[PDB]
């Protein structure tokens, strides 16, 4: 129910759970990802080249737990 959003910088790695995501663009930054359902799940952490952003808690990402412990 609050907004993380934010932007990735270059090296910062990102997950994709591979259980809950709808297509494999949908990732959470490091501390969402770690502070969420889908720590315990199949995940694909991909580090980045810069730029894109988290998708905590945008319903339209996730199968299931969109939010992290932080965010709802
Ligand atoms: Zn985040
Ligand atoms: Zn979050
Ligand atoms: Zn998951």
């Amino acid at each position: 129910g609050s907004l993380c959003g934010r932007v990735f910088k270059v090296g910062e790695p990102t997950y994709s759970c591979r259980d809950c995501a709808v297509d494999p663009t949908c990732v959470l930054c490091m501390e969402c990802f770690l502070g969420s359902i889908h720590r315990d799940h199949r995940y694909r952490m991909t580090t980045s080249g810069g730029g894109g952003f988290c998708d905590c808690g945008d319903t339209e990402a996730w199968k299931e737990g969109p939010y992290c412990q932080k965010h709802e």
